[PDB]
């Protein structure tokens, strides 16, 4: 397609047309959505009424991971998101449970860690984007395998791709075991896809986890971190405190157009071990948000409820 209004349109339309694994299950005509939107994109229009334009056409699935970005904006389904709470507050983690890095927890390449002051150990993973090896993982398991029980903390983390949800999660599995199930697309149908294909975690060469675990999670956590979120779940010492999970996956397929601005969505669906769609988000085990009233006195509810789950 050729680099004009047209063009970026035309071929915008078409990768969704063929790609986007969502148009039958939302029940979506995206062949009016063409003919109704053609109408609207002319030569000569602005960078800004064409980004504007194309980003209508793409609310119009209403999903927060469809993605349009340019040089001057990126455009997504807001409320999806911004219709939940916070539910984090990275000064008041680092003011009242992680302190100073120098001498109040340890520092393992993308992984903060301590053993707070009843024996639970604590680690902040902030981002997929941040590496994590195996031997980080083999000295954070070793150093708090002393401690009651083990939270996780991965809320606000977007996800990121320099490391693999599974190798995190495969810490906590002694045992191969289905943890999800992906189709692929087959073919430019809407509903051309493959029978599902089984996701099993591996128990990790390395140090692993043998008591229980909290994995602490909100609804800006996603695409990496709901695979993270959707592998941890299934496992016997695991339970999941928080908010649903902002969803996505860490597979998103990811296309340029003529003009140089880039769409990203979902082409594979992924699916917890039931069957259940995960890419909208992931519901906790114990729904909880962050009080306020908690805060004032300098407490996260969600840390502090995981801390009384795991004493017990």
């Amino acid at each position: 397609f050729v680099n004009n209004p047209q063009g970026n349109f035309e071929q915008l339309w078409k990768i969704i047309d063929e790609q986007y694994c969502f148009l039958d299950y939302k029940q979506i005509d995206w062949d009016e959505i063409h003919t109704r939107y053609q109408k609207l994109i002319t030569p000569n229009m602005g960078s800004e009424g064409l980004f504007e334009v194309l980003s209508e056409m793409l609310y119009e699935l209403q999903d927060g991971h469809v993605n349009l970005a340019s040089a001057h904006n990126v455009s997504y389904y807001d409320a999806w998101y911004q219709d939940y709470p916070r539910n984090f507050r990275a000064d008041l983690l680092e003011d009242s449970y992680l302190g100073r890095a120098s001498t109040d927890y340890r520092t393992a390449a993308g992984l903060k860690y301590k053993i707070l002051k009843d024996n639970i150990g604590y680690i902040r993973y902030e981002s997929f984007a941040d590496p994590v090896g195996n031997g980080n993982l083999d000295e954070v398991l070793s150093y708090l395998s002393v401690c009651n029980g083990l939270i996780i903390d991965v809320r606000d983390n977007g996800g990121g791709n320099a490391t693999n949800s599974a190798r995190i999660a495969s810490r906590f599995t002694n045992e191969k075991i289905l943890t999800g199930y992906i189709s692929h697309k087959t073919g430019t149908g809407h509903n051309d896809f493959s029978k599902p294909y089984a996701i099993y975690l591996e128990p990790a060469n390395g140090v692993r986890w043998q008591k229980k675990v909290v994995v602490l999670t909100n609804r800006r956590s996603f695409s990496a971190t709901n695979d993270f979120v959707n592998h941890m779940r299934c496992l016997p010492n695991v339970t999941t405190i928080g908010d649903k999970t902002g969803g996505g996956s860490g597979m998103p397929f990811t296309s340029e157009l003529p003009n140089g601005w880039s769409v990203r969505f979902s082409a594979s669906p992924h699916f917890d071990a039931e069957m259940n769609h995960i890419e909208f988000g992931i519901e906790p085990d114990i729904k909880a948000d962050m009080l306020q009233e908690d805060e004032l006195r300098g407490k996260d509810t969600l840390i502090e409820m995981a801390r009384k789950l795991l004493s017990e």
